[PDB]
């Protein structure tokens, strides 16, 4: 059943279960986030080696949380909101909408989303 998310603000980490592994995000409005996606707005599924479902390349993007959700599952995720948050949520929000649009040159693993992700919420990975 669908229901809203009142416990999060923008400024949250996501994560995001996957059918066998898991991902992450960030709250960046009433409804969306951003996060790593695979090389998705460069080529047409068929001029990178996307195409051979065997890539170590990412790229940072802004998506509806809904269709990320779509994965498998979710859950809001601050993994040190217990020892630190040094950015105010506009700060972090900003960060992570500055960001959107690059592209990066490792695979969007747990850990590399992980990684970037805090450094959003935390000033460092």
């Amino acid at each position: 059943m669908r229901a809203p998310i009142p416990e999060p603000k923008p400024g949250d980490l996501i994560e995001i279960f996957r059918p066998f592994y898991r991902h992450w995000a960030i709250y960046v409005g009433d409804g969306y986030v951003v996060h790593l996606a695979p090389p998705s707005e460069v080529a047409g599924a068929g001029a990178a080696s996307v195409m051979s479902a065997l890539t170590d390349k990412a790229i940072v993007k802004k998506e509806l949380l809904y269709d990320v959700a779509g994965s498998d599952k979710y859950q809001v995720n601050n993994k040190h909101d217990d020892k630190y948050s040094p950015l105010p949520c506009s700060k972090i929000i900003q960060r992570a909408e500055e960001l959107v649009g690059q592209e990066v040159l490792y695979k969007l693993t747990s850990e590399n989303c992980e990684h970037f992700v805090n450094e959003l919420r935390y000033g460092v990975a």
